[PDB]
């Protein structure tokens, strides 16, 4: 039946073909202790988001950052029938992000709780919430006030944080403005959002056996082969550069999730240039949805093409 399981993976690449890879499991891996913070040091507060495994929580978090101060983070936690295999799905999540190390654009471990009672893995928090949600909001308030730069700047930071993920050999296998995280500062944060999530809360999930696949959002090997390799991730980043330049509209909208959808994609159909954008991004966007996965550009590259617009 269906598991919990981070969308951020790491991978080991065996080859020089796309398939020619598998995923890094965290379960026989240690957890290193230095990362435990005491449960009684969490004030919660209220429910950011809840799954069907799962849930994410506001919190207030004494000592984690400095001695004497009290800051706001988010909490990832089981619900209360706390099944042993939900249990180490979430311990490997943990021992994975305590090997990333940190970067200004991914939402950061700070902590956690796993010793005295249920798990808990501590978070960053980000005030201003998912990317899709802020970019929706300011539709009527474009030039508070959102600005070009402003959507540029967003593009290179998500460009940013998948550089890092490259580097650390990790993919996201839901790379989506509504997994970006927003903070102060027009700061933007790459995060795994999928513990929060149902399949009430969204349609833009396709429930196929185990599998909840954002089919407009993935490349055509993960539709088609079930590969996910961090070219696919160019392809996403596609997809969520028009979400970005069209503040936050579904992509291929108004087309349905259907067996004509896989068609589309197949034959090489791509969207149209969104309003918010120049030319210029939607020539980089094109590029990100090549069929073949070779012809794409690299989160390098995307970073030096967006460090110039800038
Ligand atoms: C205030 O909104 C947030 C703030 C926030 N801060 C951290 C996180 C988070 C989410 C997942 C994993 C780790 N961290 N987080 C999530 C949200 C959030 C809640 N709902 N939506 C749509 C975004
Ligand atoms: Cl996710
Ligand atoms: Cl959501
Ligand atoms: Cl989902």
């Amino acid at each position: 039946q269906f598991r919990y399981e981070s969308q951020l993976q790491m991978v080991q690449v065996t080859g020089s073909s796309d398939n020619e890879y598998f995923y890094v499991d965290f379960r026989e891996y240690e957890y290193d202790l230095k990362w435990e913070f005491p449960r009684e040091n969490l004030e919660f507060g209220k429910v950011l988001g809840s799954g069907a495994f799962g849930k994410v929580m506001n919190a207030t978090a004494y000592g984690i950052s400095k001695t004497g101060v009290s800051i706001q983070v988010a909490v990832k936690m089981l619900k209360e029938k706390a099944d042993s295999s939900e249990r180490e799905a979430l311990m490997s999540e943990l021992k994975m992000m305590t090997q990333l190390g940190s970067h200004e654009n991914i939402v950061n471990l700070l902590g956690a709780c796993t010793l005295s009672g249920p798990i808990y893995l501590i978070f960053e928090y980000c005030c201003y919430g998912d990317l899709l949600n802020y970019l929706r909001s300011k539709r009527e308030k474009f030039s508070n006030v959102l600005t070009f730069e402003d959507l540029l700047c967003f593009a290179y930071q998500v460009a940013k944080g998948m550089e890092f993920l490259e580097f650390k050999s990790c993919v996201h296998r839901d790379l989506a403005a509504r997994n970006v995280l927003v903070t102060h500062g027009k700061v933007v944060k790459i995060c795994d959002f999928g513990l929060a999530r149902d399949i009430m809360s969204d349609s833009n999930y396709v429930v196929r056996g185990n599998a909840r696949l954002p089919v407009k959002w993935m490349a055509p090997e993960s539709l088609f082969e079930g590969i996910y390799t961090i070219k696919s991730d160019v392809w996403s980043y596609g997809i969520l550069l028009w979400e970005i330049f069209s503040l936050g509209v579904n992509p291929y909208p108004g087309i349905p999730v259907d067996a004509n959808f896989y068609k589309l994609i197949q034959n090489g159909f791509k969207m149209d240039q969104p309003f918010y954008a120049t030319e210029e991004i939607y020539i980089i966007m094109q590029s990100c949805w090549a069929f073949d996965s070779r012809k794409r550009p690299s989160f390098p590259n995307l970073t030096s093409f967006l460090g110039c617009q800038l």
